[PDB]
């Protein structure tokens, strides 16, 4: 079968902690008072839950409530957990409460407010500076949550908060997050499409915390490319064969060689052969001023096949791109 795996780093932070911290089953939830908070307007709308811009009725201060339809009571459990265990970490959003509403029988997470600034207008008024200072703010909060032995598995622009005025940034939606534990096997159906690691694609389930590095890396390309989303597969098959085009076939035979990983047979008909392309082959006229041959150097060391072989969040902190910033 598949040869295993394990993270080159935080490997063993849940094995050397007590079941208290990791058993989301066995953890006691404790509601607050729901008539505390005033819904103002609805922010979103996700696969199982409806977010609310609201008012804390007792302070006045202003809060989002994340309603959750009560789908699985082990996954409500698994988020509250994780994000009870991440709350003060940097740019992690802070859970504020818990509240259930009665009458509907329905769970509701309490949040710290983030005034979020629109994606699709940042998205031209944004420098090359401002790409490097929140990137950075990203790693932070992921080198925080993978040393707390945590795998955010959803790293998507939708889930990360911006408040640009105060140059303030918050990793949200810990609903998909799971505990790291070395050689465990996990379902591979976390993330969105585009920002789904080649492991995901190839069903390979003994992952860890350098998912969460593909997924950034998506990002990065996206934002300096100018082009959303820089991997554009149309199902979970032609993703892989999206991310072929600009990685190469030769690279993704050594991937699944190494791994001793079985091909799905839907991949023999799409995959074809692609050769190794050069990053500077995505730059136009429209986003040069945001590359430079730190940027594409960052990005070769997150975009890689093998989830060994790419930067930890910690090493992504070190690299020259981000010698700007503080
Ligand atoms: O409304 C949903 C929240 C959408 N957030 C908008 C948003 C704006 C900018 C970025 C970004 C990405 C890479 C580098 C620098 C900045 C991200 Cl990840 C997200």
């Amino acid at each position: 079968g598949p040869v295993p795996s394990r993270a080159r780093v935080y490997t063993d932070v849940n094995t050397h902690r007590p079941s208290e911290y990791w058993d989301y089953e066995s953890h006691v939830v404790e509601w607050g008072n729901q008539d505390d908070y005033q819904l103002v307007r609805k922010l979103g709308r996700g696969k199982y839950s409806e977010v609310f811009e609201a008012i804390n009725i007792t302070n006045n201060e202003k809060v989002v409530v994340k309603i959750l339809k009560p789908v699985k009571k082990k996954k409500i459990k698994r988020e509250i957990k994780i994000l009870e265990n991440l709350r003060g970490g940097p740019n992690i959003i802070t859970l504020a409460d818990i509240v259930k509403d009665p009458v509907s029988r329905t769970p509701a997470l309490v949040f710290e407010h983030v005034n979020n600034t629109d994606f699709k207008q940042l998205y031209q008024t944004l420098t090359d500076y401002d790409i490097r200072f929140y990137m950075y703010e990203i790693l932070k909060a992921l080198d925080y949550c993978h040393s707390m032995g945590i795998m955010h598995r959803d790293v998507k622009p939708h889930n990360v908060m911006i408040d640009h005025e105060h140059r303030k940034l918050r990793l949200i939606d810990w609903g998909l997050a799971e505990f790291y534990h070395p050689g465990q096997e996990y379902n591979v159906r976390v993330a969105s499409r585009y920002f789904k690691g080649p492991e995901l694609l190839v069903d390979y389930q003994m992952y860890d915390y350098s998912l969460d590095m593909w997924s950034l890396g998506c990002m990065l390309a996206s934002m300096i490319f100018r082009k959303e989303p820089f991997f554009h597969g149309h199902d979970n098959y032609d993703q892989l064969v999206r991310i072929a085009k600009v990685l190469g076939t030769e690279d993704l035979y050594d991937y699944i060689d190494k791994y001793n990983i079985e091909l799905d047979p839907r991949f023999n008909d799409i995959l074809g052969r692609h050769s190794r392309k050069r990053w500077e082959r995505f730059v136009h006229s429209e986003n040069q001023h945001l590359v430079s041959p730190e940027a594409l150097d960052f990005l070769d060391k997150l975009l890689r096949y093998d989830h060994q072989s790419r930067l930890t969040a910690r090493e992504a902190m070190e690299h020259p791109y981000f010698y700007t910033v503080v």
